[PDB]
């Protein structure tokens, strides 16, 4: 009946984004505006209100191909935020994260210890979390990609964004305590 604290919970995300904040571009475009995007995400509930969340996309090759495909040399990525959400039904309930992604690259080192391009800009999420079974969550989140570097004065309205949806798994039943 009551909600729980002091838990944890992990699980997998996918989602779908109009346009990305790029900067290299050239390609035409499958359809129109839509990247399909997988990952994986895990958080801590500290309290009914208040929790914490963390996530990176994760990444899949194909052994059976030789062709050459590189980027990025001994480079790392992850995100880290809090989740902040309302529970309108025992199962039914209402979810916001809110915190940054941070993203570390390896160019050209002479172990002195310095930098070149680092990637920290908070990012924040919206959506819902329903429970359809014992150790199986589901739920749906939004992020908005026009809210963030210069405020517009007019022209386009805030009204899409980011759109994924990814399961969550809660671990702590217990019996007594």
């Amino acid at each position: 009946m009551a909600p729980k604290d002091n838990t944890w919970y992990t699980g997998a995300k996918l989602g779908f984004s109009q346009y990305h904040d790029t900067g290299f571009i050239n390609n035409n475009g499958p359809t129109h505006e839509n990247q399909l995007g997988a990952g994986a995400f895990g958080g801590y509930q500290v309290n009914p209100y208040v929790g914490f969340e963390m996530g990176y996309d994760f990444l899949g090759r194909m052994p059976y191909k030789g062709s050459v495909e590189n980027g990025a040399y001994k480079a790392q990525g992850v995100q880290l935020t809090a989740k902040l959400g309302y529970p309108i039904t025992d199962d039914l309930d209402i979810y916001t994260r809110l915190g940054g992604m941070v993203f570390r690259a390896d160019t050209k080192s002479n172990v002195y210890g310095k930098n070149h391009d680092t990637g920290v800009s908070p990012v924040f999420a919206g959506g819902v979390e329903y429970a359809i079974t014992p150790e199986i969550a589901t739920r749906l989140e939004y992020q908005f990609t026009n809210n963030i570097g210069d405020a517009h004065t007019i022209g386009t309205r805030p009204d899409n964004g980011m759109l994924s949806l990814g399961v969550s798994y809660r671990f702590g039943q217990g019996e007594a305590a």
